[PDB]
């Protein structure tokens, strides 16, 4: 009954890590991200002292942070500047990462429009209100949708986007991106809706939360989620942001997206009674864990890694291999002989992200299947002697190494199979089962932006990316294709025409430069031609016209127009087997400041 | 495909309705409880003002409001009382009350413990960590647990209750208590539970919400939700609490359940862009109608009362309608149809997160007592309403709710439909269907002394106000034998008709013909009656002679019975009887 769900776009930013290029850059040559708490939001030395016996103090000193957690492009998603002042950064990060993800996709936001696409975030209040009150600002009628009321985060995206399927914050704590997934998939199961976006956001605007979790005992004294170390003492605070764009495998593979992995089960429970509140049970997890791989109807011997929740506590590490233990016990109970399956954490790279955990740990599984590697697990030279591992299919990763095929009775190598774990301290545990996606001639190629700057930062990234060689000239037409019908059409515009990266490459530079231009690339507004643009739209002879030069690929002709705003079929230009979306670089948002006012 | 769900126990706290019987009464007499801001929460006279002009200042004076908002027995949860102080009201209600709706249906603690039910609440922050940032009071390691995380809420009672079902809060603003609904029946469509409780918490504890609303336009500078009048100029806020516990309909008609109503349909939907992004969409409101009832497959002409999201402002009011008409005649397509309309928020404002769970409740009872309740303050009704040439009609006057009846000749059960619509556009939409179906030992347990008598005296004035007969008598003793927690303060008597059960109470209650002990003080006789296989006979030979003076005494003192013995294959149905009195201790923010 379960319809695998396909992850055909994503982004994000990490500690450490502007977007999800550096991410894995950061997660591959072993980096540590976590630093002191940044002046800007907090001085630690002020708040310093025993959080055991001095009022509002914590020895706490440290935190995983992002840039731009004040960056907003408000005129973009149509919301004044002095409206923006009062947008929680949660709802500011969610606009801008949803986004993202569908650009990643490729997905055009025309496509999207009527459609009973979910949204799924994880969020919630983290401070912003706050700093309003503590700056003795005036209560005002845009503080209720701005920073009040959580839902309007993923509310006001499903307004801006015209989508119809449910659309909510979850907040189940440390699981909460995590669930946000399973709550989307099984919305895809039952016609809640056909595609979703689902992920989480986490900031740390004020010192409160560090001081109470500080007091509570949840915060590691020096600073770092040493996973699966004998010196596992707490967890360090992170912030970020992460997204995927969810469409069911079948319409995937049918619409041409591009495929990071395949949910083939997942699930969700609650640990019951356990020794206290915030203890997990190892029982509720093995359960959890047997739920989804059964769902996923796959072989626990063909799992090689497993992302664990991993927070570094000294008493959690090994809870979750017992229950990993169980589960994977069980599920042999009821085709790979010598199982053996890699664990690890990213939160030792870039803390818990709390909110944002769960999505966190799906990225970095994602981009190690992408590139066929295990990523090293930090600060876990010496093991805690609790795991006990020797006797069972499971090891720490605490080597880079590459990630190796298995192959099951018969010749056939499987696609990796991975596991990621999140469990929220108040008892939510949530599991998600993935696994790998296993899959000249001149054309036109195309770009739009708000406005000339952005245009310009558009065309760098594209220049940018091309350079550092993450495209060939097999790729060329999977990018022109993916900028043609992936993009939303936008005012202004650029086009040249182009048959190899070199040639595309050379263009790019050119209106990069300068200026520089000798009637080698288009430049155009949509506003400044209407009445053409009815002409080719509203008359059917004209439309003949436009269909005939698609048809004899007159690309130079078609660029001038298009650039005018003129609306091109630009299916017409291929065959019945259109190229493959290809994941480019998204939109390059104005980094202009909001805050309190 | 869609299984039905029954709803099987409820409990609820409401403005001017300290329960759910209270709740009734004032809904039947056509009551308005709306009061201004009582002085404990704050001064309105302090902060007021032209919210257009004046800073930090409001002209809305007015809320529904709860009493016993700062109440709760935190020993009964397993918390200390210095604990208490830092968790939120939203939790201590939250507890409290899906504790009720747990003794309502007639289901112990120890049936739930180790089961896969859910908890789905509708509840989210609303002020309780700004009493602290205020007060300067100290942080401390309590209050992230405390008020810091709204989660905690279910997962503290599921934690309590042993239970590993889904447990969340819902917020997606006023539509969250019926969205927690529709999420807690999918759950038990696609596996992830069996069981679960639903509901929402609304609590109103500083200013803030009201100076914010206020200015954003959102409330009635009268302080009335006026739904469908003319007069229609916004909505007032309201505190309440509701809950909801949900059983697969097999199960509960297997099991024995007491049922108040089985949900047929449920939708969720979001409005996506439409004039602003707090403005109502008639065409995704139609659509989510039609997905519900679609679901359901009821024919449209048998639904006969729609309980609207209804919040009186003069914009949205008429937009609904025009959503119930656009579904209604979608629905007669895909194959003398009369409907009435009201809003429990004429009666008790808008309660927001609890707004959806209030209307839910609402109509239960309204099919209970077969009745259509006034909805208030539209004598005259907005004009924009357009309902002459349509099913629907605005319940005006408190009336009969009529069956109908179908072509066969066959009388149909009451249908109905409620919507709650968030301002951020997340619209839910639940369709609900009525209901068609010598002595014994009454016990009685409790914490304490003082509780145990609170439950006796509950116990008499619900036999005294005749809301029992002597054909009950088994169903309230078996409900009370399997369907409550034995707990170490215990009273039991025997009786034959309510007359003599009620005589014995009173005696009890009085201070005086009954048993009374206590668990913990008599382990030398649970000693020496316990695990022993002739022991074992013995008892199921006093069972079996009936001698139920002898077995009330030692159960009294804490010797397990069993009182499913008493019965034959068909054990009588669970019934409702008031659930447990909790201490009524004041636990807030500390000095």
């Amino acid at each position: 009954d379960f319809e695998p769900v396909a992850i055909v776009g994503i982004s994000g930013r990490f500690p450490g890590a502007m977007d999800i290029d550096e991410f894995w850059k950061n997660l591959e040559e072993g980096k540590d991200s976590i630093t002191e708490v940044p002046k800007d939001r907090w001085d630690w030395r002020e708040h310093y002292g025993n959080p055991d016996t001095d009022v509002n103090k914590t020895d706490i000193k440290w935190g995983g942070f992002i840039d731009g957690v004040a960056e907003f492009d408000p005129l973009f998603f149509g919301i004044s500047p002095r409206e923006a002042d009062y947008v929680d950064p949660q709802q500011r990060l969610l606009m801008t990462y949803v986004w993202k993800a569908l650009e990643d996709a490729g997905c055009s936001p025309q496509s999207l429009s009527g459609t009973g696409t979910g949204i799924f975030i994880g969020t919630g209040n983290t401070g912003y209100k706050d700093l309003f009150h503590r700056a003795n600002l005036p209560i005002e009628g845009h503080a209720a949708t701005g920073h009040m009321i959580p839902s309007v985060g993923p509310n006001r995206m499903s307004y801006f986007l015209n989508i119809h399927g449910p659309s909510e914050p979850v907040e189940t704590a440390c699981s909460s991106s995590l669930v946000a997934i399973h709550r989307a998939v099984t919305a895809m199961q039952n016609g809640d809706c056909e595609m979703a976006i689902a992920g989480g956001v986490n900031t740390i605007l004020t010192e409160e939360a560090h001081i109470s979790y500080s007091k509570a005992g949840m915060l590691s004294t020096d600073g770092r989620c040493k996973t699966f170390s004998a010196d596992a003492n707490g967890y360090v605070r992170g912030e970020g942001v992460g997204m995927v764009m969810l469409k069911k495998l079948e319409d995937a593979e049918r619409d041409g997206n591009h495929i990071y992995g395949v949910i083939r089960g997942t699930a969700e429970n609650h640990g019951g009674r356990a020794n206290t509140l915030t203890s997990p049970n190892p029982k509720a997890q093995a359960d959890l864990l047997v739920r989804a791989y059964r769902q996923a109807d796959i072989d626990p011997s063909t799992v090689t890694y497993i992302e664990a929740h991993g927070t570094g506590t000294e008493l959690g590490d090994p809870i979750e291999i017992n229950g990993l233990k169980a589960a994977f016990k069980e599920l042999s109970n009821m085709d790979v002989p010598d199982h053996r399956c890699g664990i690890g954490s990213v939160k030792s790279n870039i803390g818990h992200l709390e909110l944002a955990a769960g999505i966190s740990g799906l990225i970095k599984v994602l981009l190690q299947m992408k590139h066929k590697t295990l990523v090293k697990s930090l600060h876990c030279e010496t093991l805690n002697p609790y795991l006990q591992l020797t006797d069972s299919p499971f090891y720490i990763v605490q080597e880079k190494q590459e990630w190796k095929s298995v192959t099951d009775r018969d010749g056939n190598e499987l696609p990796r199979r991975a596991g990621i774990s999140s469990f929220g301290i108040g008892g939510v545990n949530a599991h998600i089962v993935i696994e790998e996606y296993m899959p000249e001639q001149p054309n036109v190629i195309v770009l739009s932006a708000k406005n000339k700057s952005r245009l310009i930062d558009r065309a760098s990234q594209l220049l940018e990316v091309i350079r550092n060689k993450k495209y060939t000239d097999q790729d060329l037409h999977r990018i022109a294709y993916t900028l043609q019908v992936g993009r939303e059409e936008m005012d202004e515009r650029l086009a040249c025409v182009a048959g190899t990266m070199q040639e595309l490459e050379e263009k790019l530079q050119a209106f990069v430069d300068g200026k520089e231009e000798t009637d080698e690339f288009f430049r155009g507004q949509s506003h400044r031609n209407k009445e053409t643009q009815t002409i080719f739209t509203a008359d059917e002879d004209m439309a003949l016209a436009l269909d005939a030069w698609i048809r004899k690929r007159k690309y130079a002709k078609l660029a001038d127009l298009w650039v005018k705003g003129v609306s091109i079929q630009w299916n017409t230009l291929y065959g019945e087997t259109k190229p493959r979306l290809i994941s480019l670089p998204s939109y390059p948002f104005a980094k202009d400041h909001y805050w309190v006012p």
